[PDB]
């Protein structure tokens, strides 16, 4: 069509970092079927969302304020700071007060109503028809007692939010010609086979093998392997597994396409090599270097899809099967059980996932009656939403088309603010789709054009695979394309603007990583070469300004290339600092931000995610363990940017400040958070805050076995919040050493008042948590899969269920965890002086 369809397909591919209309590494159409298969979804929701709303995007909650929120608000009065250039008024408002509701107390009690309240220095506006005390911002500045400023100004013009105008019964059998690979002289001459397999929900309907063979660069069998399982039974979603031991290498192909037909034809498909379970081995997708890999050439030639109430102890017995975790392996006579009731079983939501695990699905006849059991699903549509349960039907064990729907079913009635809480991992478990085009793809692409900041980080998120998975940027970027054909015009430049920006940082921090070794210093020669870098950036390529892509809130302008610079550490990352590029901001404060070359961020998110979570757990049971999980964004392969946290210290450094270089006193801590307080509330304050947010992370940490930390990845603020970082990948439950102790006023395995306010918050958040147990282990599992490289399927995943001490009683439980925290007086700077 025009020259201008193709600019702007040119300009989408920029965005996303890949070419949609590549097809140098496909073997049918599902990806093109794909794209134009999402059109209708996306338009559905830019046809229904409110033009007003969509571009003030206000970010607000449905759930109460916390306990521990309403202390501070003893008055029912909230005093809000109204700006207007050089004036600032006070206003007292009513926790119950609306935006729109005030701004009459305003108006009216100063003295024309085309304006709106936007929070200062911040792209955040208090709008729409909430209770001012459901609003996030307001909150936030509650939870960090800050004052709410905000100016009275103009609505954004929802016109720069316009959207661009588009326009048999047989057996199966498999013949497996040959392999073939350029080259593979290696050490000892091995033995090489095929292993054809027939999957569904990572389950192995039929297994075929071919015989052993001298593994040289070309090997053929011209072999028909034969399966028991009819074409006719066949399950729409199974997985033609083929794979090569010597397990060298894998690669997958749908048995049945996206168009309900039974795959036919020559094949030769690009495999893809394990690196001396994970979501990567379920990819549909092909190694796209055609050159350097070995690939697998195949035949196919075969469309299809043309009372009795439970006895008492059986209940029983089924009752205990559906308490277990999710974790918990299910027997044959399990699977029979909860099979042969199966509508016993179908009203008990936390049943499900076990149920469709029951499922014979290379049986014709049983999923059809599965079909049936869902169609009578009045229960599970009426069931009070369970995230947990809905991803466990989410996760590598369910494949049918129809059980991952109804999840999504429910994921549907999550308000945005949810949305955003899990939006990592659903995103993530895209992986665990059969199918490109899929209804959590599609949830995805909705809920992303509904509202703004769950586009953004949708955008990101995306991106960040598209950037660095070969197995899944296919998909990924389909989807991102689909989404970036309707989040409107002013997104596209914020995107664009935002791309080149990260994207000029990303070479400057590599070119500067070659300008340095490993052995930690940096010469002023380094620091030289990057504000010299730098200085070529400020000129005409790094846009006036950027949204920070972790803080879409956040504006930054121009660099301040006086206070950047290279770190002191293993890796050599940038320290950039930026100054905010909106005049109503209520500081001259720079943006921090770290931009890291050597690290796996795409992990950080996760766990930084996974901190989020617990929080809103804790936060259901009037709990703040203060957790600071700071902006995180993986741009590219072991590459990124990172919040930097103001006002904080390595507790490494801060021993280091003292004691020698190299060299550990336990009075440190304590000596410099003093020296940091302005005064001696604040001081006291932050000994508050230190205990809390000390339990918090030991409990996070401990959950997610990743407690054993070495001091220098973990931070303090001045104010007092301790914080971990860097969480790129005898022993200890977590760090809990003498220093920290000494600070909450005990030594020696003692006590003191502190010491036991900080054992009964442990203990109250641990239990919190197990409260979730299904939650977080599905969350774990997911993490796993989507984030590590081989997980052992089995003892890596099980760790969490040991942890979170599943099926112990409440008190064995918080007896558990004191025992833990007993470890670590035991331990007192053992294993930190180890930590080498």
């Amino acid at each position: 069509m025009s020259e201008e369809s193709q600019a702007f397909q040119r300009q989408l591919t920029a965005l996303i970092g890949y070419d949609v209309t590549d097809v140098s590494n496909v073997h049918d159409d599902e990806l093109e079927f794909t794209r134009r298969g999402l059109v209708t979804p996306r338009m559905a929701e830019v046809a229904s969302r409110d033009p007003k709303l969509y571009a003030m995007h206000p970010w607000v909650t449905s759930k109460p304020l916390p306990e521990y929120l309403w202390k501070k608000i003893a008055n029912n009065c909230i005093f809000i700071v109204i700006h207007r250039s050089t004036t600032s008024q006070t206003i007292k408002v009513s926790p119950d007060d609306t935006p729109g509701a005030i701004l009459q107390s305003f108006f009216t009690k100063m003295a024309e109503q085309d304006f709106v309240l936007r929070v200062c220095g911040r792209d955040e506006y208090l709008v729409g028809e909430t209770p001012i005390k459901n609003f996030q911002w307001v909150r936030h500045c509650l939870k960090n007692g800050e004052e709410i400023h905000v100016v009275l100004d103009t609505p954004p013009d929802p016109a720069l939010d316009e959207v661009r105008k588009e326009e048999c019964d047989r057996k199966f059998r498999v013949k497996i010609r040959g392999i073939d690979i350029p080259v593979l002289p290696r050490n000892t001459d091995l033995t090489v086979f095929v292993e054809a397999n027939i999957q569904h929900g990572q389950q192995v309907l039929c297994q075929r093998r071919t015989s052993p063979k001298p593994f040289t660069e070309e090997v053929l069998w011209n072999v028909w392997l034969e399966f028991s399982i009819k074409i006719k039974d066949l399950p729409k979603g199974a997985l033609l597994n083929l794979q090569i031991y010597c397990l060298l290498y894998y690669v997958n192909l749908l048995l049945i396409d996206h168009r309900f037909l039974l795959r036919r034809g020559e094949y030769v498909l690009h495999m893809w090599q394990i690196s001396g379970f994970n979501a990567d081995k379920l990819t549909s997708a092909t190694n796209p270097d055609k050159e350097n890999s070995m690939s697998i050439s195949i035949l196919l030639d075969n469309h299809p899809i043309a009372r009795a109430e439970m006895p008492n102890q059986l209940r029983k017995q089924l009752e205990a099967i559906i308490a277990t975790d999710p974790l918990n392996p299910l027997t044959a006579e399990d699977k029979e059980l909860l099979w042969h009731f199966r509508y016993e079983s179908l009203k008990h939501p936390k049943a499900y996932p076990k149920l469709f695990s029951s499922v014979k699905w290379g049986q014709q006849e049983i999923v059809a009656k599965t079909y049936q059991l869902l169609a009578r699903r009045e229960v599970w549509d009426q069931s009070a939403l369970d995230v947990g349960l809905t991803m466990q039907l989410l996760d590598c064990n369910f494949s049918d088309e129809n059980v991952r729907a109804i999840a999504v079913q429910k994921l549907e009635s999550l308000e945005d603010d949810d949305v955003l809480h899990y939006l990592l991992q659903l995103v993530q478990a895209v992986k665990f789709e059969p199918y490109h085009d899929s209804a959590l793809a599609r949830f995805l692409l909705k809920r992303g054009l509904r509202n703004k900041r769950i586009g953004h980080f949708l955008f990101w998120f995306l991106r960040s695979e598209i950037a660095q998975s070969r197995h899944y940027q296919q998909r990924f970027a389909v989807i991102l394309e689909a989404y970036l054909r309707g989040c409107g015009t002013a997104m596209l430049h914020d995107f664009t603007q935002q791309v080149q920006v990260i994207e000029m940082l990303q070479k400057v921090t590599l070119d500067i990583k070659s300008l340095s070794a490993e052995k930690y210093d940096v010469s002023s020669q380094v620091i030289s070469q990057l504000k010299q870098k730098l200085e070529n950036l400020q000129n005409s390529q790094l846009p006036e300004s950027f949204r920070v892509p972790y803080d879409p809130g956040l504006k930054a302008g121009a660099l301040a290339i006086e206070k950047c610079k290279v770190m002191a550490s293993k890796k050599k990352p940038l320290w950039l600092e930026f100054k905010c590029a909106d005049p109503t901001a209520l500081s001259n404060e720079t943006i921090g931000i770290i931009f890291k070359h050597g690290d796996d961020l795409r992990q950080d998110m996760l766990i930084l995610q996974i901190l989020r979570i617990m929080e809103s757990i804790w936060e259901t049971e009037s709990l703040d363990l203060c957790l600071l999980p700071y902006g995180c964004i993986s741009t590219g392969d072991k590459i990124g940017m990172i919040e930097i946290v103001k006002d904080a210290t390595t507790i490494a450094k801060i021993q280091q400040s003292t004691v020698g270089n190299t060299g550990f006193k336990d009075e440190v801590l304590n000596h410099w958070l003093k020296e940091k307080s302005p005064t001696e509330e604040k001081f006291q304050a932050a000994v508050e805050r230190f205990v809390y947010s000390c339990a918090g992370y030991c409990v996070a940490t401990f959950v997610l076995g990743i407690g054993d930390r070495h001091n220098d990845n973990i931070m303090i603020t001045e104010t007092g919040n301790l914080f971990h970082i860097d969480f790129g990948h005898e022993r200890v439950p977590f760090v809990l050493t003498p220093d920290f102790l000494f600070v909450m006023g005990t030594s020696g395995k003692k006590t003191s008042p502190h010491f036991q306010k900080f054992q009964d918050i442990c203990v109250k958040a641990y239990l919190a948590l197990r409260h979730h147990t299904n939650l977080l282990i599905i969350l774990f599992s997911m993490m796993l899969m989507t984030g590590m490289p081989q997980l052992t399927s089995k003892e890596d995943i099980e760790y969490i269920r040991d942890a979170l001490t599943v099926g112990k009683n409440e008190e064995d439980a918080k007896k558990y965890f004191l025992d833990q925290i007993e470890v670590c007086r035991d331990k007192g700077w053992t294993v930190q002086f180890n930590w080498f």
